[PDB]
This record gives C-alpha cells, sequence and structure tokens, in this order.
C-alpha cells in the first residue's frame, strides 16, 4: 500500500532525472560538435572554408550510419514507431530494441547526424533513449517487478515516452499530452500521474504571443495545413518506397553521402534560430519551407537517428508566413504575419504528426498562451483534414518500415474472415492430455522448445490451460493438472473484426479456438495484425 | 469513409454548440434568480431586510429538491458519479438517468440550489445535462447509429463530458482534458478530437499571475492540501453515512431547510467574486474556509443538484492564503501571499477531484502561465498525498450512492475466489439446444422475458452461442442455429482477479464458465461489479 507507492515514486524520479539529464549531455555535445566544425572551416582561406565545412558535414553523417551499422541497425530512424510497437503488445518480439548497445548507437548517431547538417529531429531517437534507460533500471531488483508485470510495465515505458518527449520540447505537459496521444492506442488513466511526476522529474533537472481572434483565415491555413501534412507524409513513403522497389540494395554511406552532400549544397543561398525571428512581428521564403519539405521528407527515410518534430516547425512557420504575408496584402496592415507563422508551425506538425498536443507545445514553449482558442481550432482543422487523406506519420512509419504493430489489420484479412480460416490446426501445433506420462512430456519440452504455454485436453480433446514453463518443468523436477492458464478461448465462427478487437484490449500472444468444445485451432497474434516481424 | 466523418463532425458541432447554450441559460437564469432575491430584501426595512433574504434562501433550496421529487430523483446529486457509472458498463443499467424529464430536474434544481444561497457547484450537473442533450440527438435518424454502436456511444458520450465541463469552467482544454482524467476508466485516443471539437464548438458559443519559484514551499503546501482533500472526501461519506445509518429517512424540506438556514446564519460574519480577489497581491479568514470546508462537505450529500468544483476552488484559495501569509512572516517581505492562494485553489481540488488538470484549468481561466512547473509539482504531489488516505471524491461518491460502477470490487469478493465460487448454475439459468423443435423455443422465450442472449448447447451439453431477439423472433415469423453471438467464455478455475479485468476492459454483460468443455454456469456482471443497483 505504501511500499507500494514509494517503490513506483522513487522509480519514475530516478527515470526522470537521469533521462532528462543523459538528453541533456545528447544536446551539450551536439553544440560542441557544430561548433568544432565551424573551427574547422574558419582556419582555413574563404573559398576552402566552405568546402571544408561540407566535407566535415558529410564525414560526420558516414560516421552517423556507421555507429548504427557497428552497434546495432535496430537504432536507425525514429524510434517512436518502434516503440509504438512495443506499447502495442509486442514486447516479446520487440525486446530486441531496448537493448543497452542500442542506446550507444541511438545517442551517437544522433550527435553525430545533427552535427553533420542533416534536416533531421530528436524527439523520435529521444523517447527510444529514454525507453532503454527505464529499461536499464527495469534491471535493478527493486525495480524488476516493474517490468514483470504487464500492466505496470506498459504504465511505466510510457513515462518514459512522455519524459522523452517533454524533454525534446522543453516543455512538461506539452511533452506527456503528446506521448498520450501517439505511442498509446488506449491510455489507462492511472498512468497520467506517473507520466506527469516523471516529466516535472527532468523539468526540475532542466531547471540546472498574441494572435488576434480574425480566426476565420487561421481556421483556413489549418485546412490547408492539413492537406500539407498530407502530402508530407504521402512524400516520406513514396519517396522511401521507391529506394526499396528500384535501385533497391543501395547500401549506406553511398546512399546517406549523397543526401548530406545535395543538403548542403541545396541550402547555398540560404535552428530555433530561424524560429523565433518567423515568430517576430516584422521571394527567397517561397523556396525556403519548399526544399525543406522534400529535404526532410527524405531524410528521415536514411538508415540513422532521425526525428521530425522540430525540422516540422520550421516548415509549418515558414508555410504560415508566406500565408500570413499574402494575407498582410488583402486584408491590409490589420493582418499581422507573425501570428500566422505560429498557427503555421504548430498546425504542419499537427498535420503530419496528427497529435492535437502540438497546440499547447507551442504554447508552454515560447508561447505566452493568449489565447488557445484560435490556435486549437486551426490546429484541430490540420487533424480532421489530414486524418482524411493519410494516416499518422508515425503509423505510415509503421507501415513503411513493416513493424508489428497491433492496431493495424494485416493487408490480405477481412474482418470478416471467420476464426476458421486463419485458426492454426491443433494437430501441428504442440498440445497436452493429463494421461500422457512424464515420460511422454519431456518430448514435447524440448522438440518445441520456446513454447510458454502448452494447451491441456482430454482424449476426445476438450478444453483447459497449463503452463509450460513455471509449473511443468518444476513439477518435472521430482520425476500433469491442475492448471495455472485461463486463455481467451474463442468459437470458430467468430470473425476477425472480432480477434482483432481481442488483440488489441486483452493484449495476448495468443486465441484458442473452439468447435463444438472440443480445441481446434490456436490463433497467432502473427494471424491477424498487420506485423512485420522477421 | 466521408460520410462516417461528415456524421460524427456535425453531431458533435451541434453537441457542442447547443450544450454550451443551454449552460449559457442556466448561468443567465442564476444570474436573475439572485437579483431577484436581492430585489426583495432592499425594497422592505433593514431589519426585515435581512430575514427576507434568508427566508428566500430556504425557499429557494426547497423548490430545489421539490424539483428533483416531483419530476426525476435520479437528477439528485453530482451527476457525474453517475455518469462514470454509465461510461464503465452500466448503460444499459442507468439508462433511466438519461431521460428527457431528469434534464428538466437537473436544470430546475440547480438553477434554484445556487439561487438559494447554496455552497454549491455545478460542475457535476452541468455534465449531466450535457448527456442528457447528446442523449437527445441520438434520437434524430442521421444520429441513432452513434448511440448503437457500444464503441462510438463510448467516445460520442465521453465528448458531451468534454463539453460539460469545459463549459463549466469556461476552458476549453482544462475541460477536455479534466473529462478524461475522471469519467474514464481507460480512454480510446481517437475520442480525444472528437472532444476537443464538442468543446470547441461552445467556446465560440461562450465567445458571443506570476508565482515565483520558491517552489519547495509550494510542495509543501501541495502535501498538507492532499491530506485536506483527503479529510474532505473522508468528511463528505462520514457526514452522509451518519444520515443514512443515524436518523435515518428523514425526508426533503426539513433536511435541505435545516442546511439552507444554518448555512445563511453560519456565514452571518462573511463566488467568483472571492477567487480574484484573494489572488490579487496585497483571524476572520481562518474561519472562513474551515466553515465552508464543513458547509460544503456537507451540502453536497443534500438530496438535490451539487457540484463541487467551484466551492473547492474558494476553500483552497482559503487555505493557501492562510498558508500565504504564515510564509509572509517566516520567510521576508520576499514573499508573495497572493500566489499561494493560486497554487492553494489549484492543489485542493486536486485534492478531492484528484484531477491533475485543476492546474491546467487554473491557468487558462485567468492564469497567464508563466510557469506550471511550480504549480505543476504541487498540484501533482497534492494527488500521490490524497491518493494514499482516499479514493478520488467522484469514487467514493459511487461507493456512497451505491453505483454500479465496474472498476471497483464488491465489498464482498476476494479476488482469489475461482468463478467457480461466484458463477450461477446454467440448469437454473436459460439455455437452448439445436434440437428443442420451435414448440419448445417459444417457452423460454416467454418465460424469461428481456433475456436477449440465449447459450445454446448440445445434449450433454457443449458451448456454442446464439442471439435471442434479432434471430430467433425473426426464425419464428415462419413457423435454431448457424449462431451469431460469440460470448467471452472463461474456464472454471480462472479466478475474480481475472473476472474483473474481462468485466472492465471488454465491458460485457455476462461471461460463460467452462467447465471440462460443458457450460457449467453464467456469471453475472452483478457478480464481480460493486454495483449497488436498485
Ligand atoms: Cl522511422
Ligand atoms: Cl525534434
Ligand atoms: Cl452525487
Ligand atoms: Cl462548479
Amino acid at each position: 500500500s505504501l511500499m507500494y507507492l514509494l517503490r513506483l515514486v522513487c522509480f519514475l524520479t530516478l527515470l526522470g532525472v537521469t533521462a532528462a539529464l543523459f538528453i541533456f549531455a545528447v544536446d551539450l555535445a551536439v553544440h560542441g560538435l557544430e561548433e568544432l566544425r565551424m573551427k574547422i572551416s574558419r582556419l582555413a582561406g574563404r573559398f576552402a572554408g566552405y568546402i571544408l565545412y561540407v566535407v566535415s558535414g558529410v564525414a560526420l553523417c558516414l560516421l552517423s550510419t556507421f555507429w548504427c551499422a557497428v552497434l546495432s541497425t535496430e537504432a536507425e530512424g525514429s524510434g517512436l514507431p518502434q516503440m509504438k510497437s512495443i506499447l502495442s503488445g509486442f514486447y516479446d518480439k520487440m525486446r530486441s530494441a531496448l537493448e543497452l548497445r542500442v542506446l550507444f548507437a541511438k545517442a551517437l548517431g544522433l550527435i553525430c547526424a545533427i552535427g553533420g547538417g542533416l534536416p533531421v529531429g530528436w524527439e523520435g531517437p529521444n523517447v527510444h533513449i529514454a525507453c532503454i534507460i527505464a529499461h536499464q533500471f527495469y534491471r535493478l531488483g527493486v525495480f524488476k517487478e516493474l517490468c514483470t508485470d504487464r500492466a505496470l510495465r506498459l504504465q511505466t515505458l510510457a513515462a518514459a515516452c512522455a519524459v522523452g518527449l517533454a524533454s525534446s520540447f522543453g516543455a512538461p505537459l506539452g511533452g506527456v499530452l503528446y506521448s498520450i496521444e501517439t505511442i498509446a492506442s488506449f491510455y489507462l488513466v492511472q498512468a497520467f500521474w506517473k507520466g506527469v511526476l516523471s516529466a516535472l522529474s527532468g523539468a526540475i533537472v532542466y531547471e540546472l504571443d498574441v494572435s488576434r481572434t480574425q480566426t476565420l483565415l487561421y481556421a483556413i491555413l489549418g485546412a490547408l495545413m492539413g492537406v500539407l501534412g498530407a502530402l508530407f507524409i504521402r512524400c516520406v513513403r513514396s519517396i522511401y518506397e521507391l529506394r526499396m522497389r528500384h535501385y533497391p540494395g543501395t547500401n549506406r554511406y553511398f546512399l546517406v553521402g549523397v543526401v548530406a552532400l545535395f543538403a548542403s549544397a541545396l541550402q547555398y543561398p540560404f535552428p530555433r534560430a530561424t524560429i523565433n525571428d518567423l515568430f517576430k512581428a516584422v521571394t527567397e521564403l517561397i523556396l525556403m519551407p519548399i526544399i525543406k519539405f522534400i529535404l526532410v521528407a527524405l531524410s528521415i527515410g536514411l538508415p540513422l537517428p532521425a526525428g521530425v518534430f522540430v525540422p516540422s516547425f520550421l516548415i509549418g512557420a515558414g508555410f504560415g508566413r508566406l500565408y500570413g504575408e499574402l494575407m498582410r496584402v488583402v486584408f491590409g496592415n490589420a493582418i499581422v504575419p507573425g501570428s500566422y507563422a505560429v498557427v503555421g508551425a504548430a498546425a504542419f506538425t499537427a498535420g503530419v504528426t496528427r497529435a492535437l498536443s502540438c497546440a499547447v507545445i507551442i504554447f508552454e514553449v515560447t508561447g505566452q498562451i493568449r489565447h488557445l482558442v484560435p490556435v486549437l481550432i486551426s490546429v484541430l482543422l490540420a487533424v480532421i483534414v489530414g486524418n482524411a487523406f493519410n494516416r499518422s506519420l508515425y503509423e505510415t512509419l509503421v507501415l513503411m518500415k513493416h513493424l508489428p504493430y497491433m492496431p493495424i489489420l494485416r493487408r490480405d484479412r477481412s474482418p470478416e474472415m471467420t476464426a476458421r480460416e486463419i485458426m492454426h490446426p491443433i494437430e501441428g501445433e504442440p498440445h497436452l492430455f493429463p494421461d500422457s506420462e512424464p515420460q511422454h512430456i519431456k518430448g514435447i519440452l524440448e522438440k518445441f522448445p520456446n513454447r510458454l504455454v502448452f494447451p491441456v485436453i482430454d482424449a476426445n480433446g476438450y478444453l483447459l490451460g497449463a503452463i509450460s514453463r513455471k509449473e511443468i518443468v518444476d513439477r518435472l523436477q521430482h520425476v500433469v493438472v491442475p492448471c495455472d492458464v485461463s486463455p481467451i478461448v474463442v468459437t470458430s465462427y467468430s470473425l476477425v473484426r472480432q480477434l482483432h478487437f481481442l488483440f488489441v484490449m486483452l493484449m495476448p500472444s495468443m486465441i484458442y479456438v473452439t468447435e463444438r468444445g472440443k480445441l481446434v485451432g490456436i490463433v497467432e497474434r502473427e494471424d491477424v495484425a498487420y506485423g512485420y516481424s522477421n
């Protein structure tokens, strides 16, 4: 009752601190690696001082993809998608991505990616870090139970996400709120205090405008921005999947290197610096966001650590400024172009991310929160509109990268299909009897290794359910039944539209199929969920 | 896929508008009924002018409890608790509370309760109203499906709650956020856009400070304030249940009338007026909150419409001023007593409510949001602290008023009890066979009216599951099987700690018990849930 609370409080505070502490050191290393890169250039002549900027830039992007390659390639990409996977009920399958060795390929990869001048964020990679740190704490005795308990692991790993995100924006509430909107499929309300706690912990560590209600024109920008967020997620997937289908098997540095070079040159006539400046209220700005629209969409498909929030913040603000200026003329001096860049930055990340929180994030960061209402409506419209065309950039990344993700159905399965159509016959799948002697049960045990549940039926087999390992292995250490596991059994005529639901809510690995009482078939979780596996 | 969205969008917008519109009329009717009451007094002499204030005050409190009595006594109390019940999976049981007649006893009762000078809020009653309005639209053809669909009814009735709350605070985000924290057990992330939409709609209708980081002392106030919130919920229940156990069956006006009179007198040496004043930073203030602490606790037990948010706002601010003054002297002029009243009002409502959102609500209302961090920590401590002693005032109210509420277990059932201990034997419960002729099935149908599912088994009965009414009644209109319903079946050794879970997540009315394959018993949802029913 109290040892319960103090255990949990201890964990979340020790997580939140060392999460926002680690991310501070990531940030600290990015601000140094950039200034090094700058010294190299200013020490040589002006002509060569420019090329030594580009050369150093490619080099650090090559070192970035190298870190992933030499340590853990599971550290490539955002990380949020890879996590959305785990919290979806595939912790047993994706447990590999949370290994300590992946923390290094993420945090070394990120420092070098942003260092080398890639148009690449840290929101994703950052959430990924926090989870691995939270997973390491799980290794201490006092905290091990926190992972064991299915329910308690969900809620804690979610707090890792919160502190991961909230540290990326330096906005504690903005963070936790964005967290529940994206990693979660559904959300246990209990966790909200656990996620806030772990976020404020890191805020304390890290402690060591006006938009007129001419809203109608803001909502018009909200609508358009949804359509542009749609196009963005559409671009990411299409630019990506034409590298896989066509020109496939291009390897690492030549790919990353071209984008690094191409980037440093495509930005010849041109981070948190630009933003605040468009937010100030005072040609060559038409190309700015359009170039970065393409450049970023391309870059997050790269085999290296890549977030998307701070980049999309720029792309929005830029479009918001182009709108805020094209409205400056049509409606008079009364229109302020600055406030349209604010609604712009918020609505576009809300187009691409689908997080209504981006409205709160822009407030918490530098925003004064004059009025949410205008910003909150245009952020919403962007979701409703972009929610029509596309799936969320994260969900699309899940498809795009082929990650087991419970809430999307297999491309090849109708919700009308009966469990019978997809179930795996019981004859080939392992099963146990009460009558089968100790001499028997050793057989299945070794011939089906890794099996944790054994379905137990009589002759003319009828349903029960015994464990494998805790009991059978320990009931063997003397030389059956009673059982200890209740499986979610389902009748053979129950269809996918309802198997899929049990998989998302109950989150099991297997569902038993009942035909007239007899155990006739198991349905794997791989049989319904859009799961890449591999 | 578009007719889907536009239907939903049309519903939420037409709900949100008319919800915040109806609540505006309630608010408008309270501001007049109070001014009438004031005219009556100032027309007579000064001596009598005071007694005519009290007499009018009692009268309107009597008329308040009368409205509930003469229309629908289901309109007594908060309403949120009554709703928390519905959204918990008891919509079929508590449907009566959403009847149109109950909207009148709610909104008339409330106008007269606050008019008569009761220390009584509108947050609860207000959420109740919005649901009944939402429920009425449900009757229109285009919207009826929105209620039919189990999942889509949840999400929309949740949006009623959001626009209900958000309007009660005039803080859209604060409202929807407080909503997910309290009505919901878990929360489908989909709804968040539906709730925001329905809230901003009513915001558009309704459109027609500094806390230093001396936070340590704010956290010490957060700690204490949780303990006071605990005592507050402890008081509500104990003052209530001593009226039921002792002096039981006291009826209506004498009860309501004594509290009306007693109140108007107990406040002899003393709403949104006081608040802003303590928030301004510039004996007889020690008694103020303590009197109202008792007075309010007592009043929300009364048989009439009674919210608790705005009253608790006062009680906190008061205690926060008492603290902010006792800190004024101990730490010097550098301490500002005003900002401690703000953290005070937020932390105490966060004590009683357990909503971390009160932090955001205080910001959104008049708050400028200088920094959340100090306020957001103290609001969280208050929850972690009061979360130790007590259950949330709403959950405690659910116990206190004996309402079916899925997530609390029956007072008399251990999670260790096997489903076999609690299951109802299948012989006494209705069942069907494939062999039983049309002459047979007419029997069960009429002798067990109101039955919707019929468990279907063979001779030596083995599990399947047929509907009752859609099929059997229509398959009778010609003079069996195949089945059309899949029931959540569970083995006889599966225990309550896991029946209870299935009831909360899957939200079914019944669970079938499997003993060696044979259907041996039904477990009603009334067998596990702490459900008073009646
Ligand atoms: Cl990715
Ligand atoms: Cl970022
Ligand atoms: Cl109540
Ligand atoms: Cl209120």
